[PDB]
């Protein structure tokens, strides 16, 4: 029993990491089977990250400008190219450590373990959510550039966010691993707003789940709604829309306590209105939201990898 | 910037994680050199748990009875001992992967990093702490005896826990490397009772430090405080007592943020005292303990490994 926000493990994608190296700034870049992955905003300067045109940057660059490390090795430059927002390095070594991996593209409420890492070296790991808003809550600091968040399904490893920038907000955005940003963000120094940022319901939900099973039930309550009532309160509160797909994925989490979608929602909706009354859930005395059905199940089932 | 509760990367310890089978029952084990370390109720029965005596089932076992795997390699039993409540397997094989490692027996209120593993494969990672009445409150299923708790030190794993057990209460309690439990517990089913659990002050009051850093402000006050005034406070609310050596401790962040520590204290008195009135520091409704005067600075500073 217990119930905690747990990582994936990162031993298959520690191997990966590699310092990177363009002029003065130095970013992490993923090492896959012979290209190295990085941000493109590796090769501006300062100045350049005010309003960069990274096409005509990168025409004064060529392959032996471009410093790869991984460790004590070092990698020969190739080639090189820009998809989107990211570099593409070609290099002469092949990954000896690359695991068995593919490049996902996730949606909004899935989660994910960030490995963050400074001039190619881990320095720890945690579980976010993608918020609705396509931004993430992260911890990074100032070199943190091309740490890479990951699921692990089996024996492979999926890739699915690059990080590439804080915004004057203090939170972060970052791009898929074909170089497409998440949301409408740009990869350069000017304000950007993000939109509202809601709570993601049907992770709400897979986590009272989670707590019914570990023991606490004293939210659950005797009445029950509809998906329509349901909503009507949800919007008003800033919580993401229930749709019949949420009531699927969490099937098998209510034949497993016994309590139906519904009858859970209508217990949230009066955790809504009146509160938690200095009780808490799990340890948590604010509703979670960093919880999908699966890692719920997951976590409750004992689900190991390679 | 952003803070989050992050665990050590687990690569050097999932090399280490191998399965250990005695008769029916199937448990973790940590490969180091070529000495394998498991609980010694590996050799129990479902019937020898409520009152075994270690000794006298040890007897009647063989080098050729335990079984342990890695993966697919499979290692053989040249020798095997009981110290304390560990068994120590000796193997013919010396783990390639052994990192640079070291045993350490932790106290109450320092933090580790868990990677939890069902039949020797590594499941998540989480970072907890070691709570004052010498439980962690983890997250631990049927089979996870021998996950290990661990911190990274330069190139350096320090090994800290085993887990042992589950117990009726739902919290988890377990021993160091050399086979000592942690607390009044012993390995047997029957019902323990852990004593009052208390909250880690020194903990709580390096978090306040990291919100200040991350601009979370509100909670600071116009007051100050003794520190015999403080704990008088503390102590009617279960808070550990604040002794010289941890404001000593707490230097560094004082230096960092310019609030001495005894004006720290007299924010969380107020808010012992007071309530945090429905307003959340670093995203969370209920004072945080489970980050050290050194997490803090690890994290807000960037501290890397090998
Ligand atoms: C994440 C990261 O390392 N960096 N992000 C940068 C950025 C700035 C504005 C807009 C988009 C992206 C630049 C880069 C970076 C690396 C290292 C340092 O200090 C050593 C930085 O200081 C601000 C920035
Ligand atoms: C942690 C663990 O795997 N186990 N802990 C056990 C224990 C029970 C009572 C007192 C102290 C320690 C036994 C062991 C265990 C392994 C596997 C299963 O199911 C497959 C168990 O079921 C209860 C227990």
């Amino acid at each position: 029993s217990g119930f905690r926000k747990m990582a994936f493990p990162s031993g298959k994608v520690e191997g990966c990491m590699v310092q990177v190296t363009c002029g003065t700034t130095t970013l992490n870049g993923l090492w896959l089977d012979d290209v190295v992955y990085c941000p493109r905003h590796v090769i501006c300067t300062s100045e350049d990250m005010l309003n960069p045109n990274y096409e005509d940057l990168l025409i004064r660059k060529s392959n032996h400008n471009f410093l790869v490390q991984a460790g004590n090795v070092q990698l020969r430059v190739i080639g090189h190219s820009m998809q989107n927002c990211v570099l593409k390095l070609k290099v002469d070594t092949a990954n000896p450590k690359t695991p068995k991996y593919k490049f996902v593209r996730i949606q909004p409420g899935q989660t994910f373990s960030v490995l963050a890492c400074y001039n190619g070296s881990p320095s720890g790991v945690y579980q976010c959510a993608m918020r609705p808003n396509f931004t993430i809550k992260g911890s990074f600091l100032n070199g943190s550039c091309g740490s890479v968040g990951f699921n692990i399904d089996y024996d492979c490893v999926s890739f699915c966010y690059m990080h590439h920038m804080e915004l004057p907000t203090g939170v972060h955005a970052g791009t898929d691993l074909e170089g497409n940003f998440y949301g409408p963000f740009v990869d350069r120094q000017t304000a950007q707003a993000a939109g509202t940022d809601t709570t993601i319901t049907v992770n709400v939900l897979a986590w009272l789940y989670a707590a019914v099973i570990n023991g606490d039930r004293w939210f659950l309550n005797r009445f029950t709604t509809t998906l329509n009532d349901f909503n009507l309160v949800a919007m008003k509160y800033n919580y993401e829309p229930l749709t019949q797909d949420h009531v699927d994925i969490l099937g098998p989490l209510s034949a497993q306590t016994g309590i139906a979608v519904l009858d859970m929602c209508a217990s949230l909706k009066e955790l809504l209105q009146n509160g938690m009354n200095g009780r808490t859930i799990l340890g948590s005395a604010l509703l979670e939201d960093e919880f999908t059905p699966f890692d719920v199940v997951r976590q409750c089932s004992g689900v190991t990898f390679q």
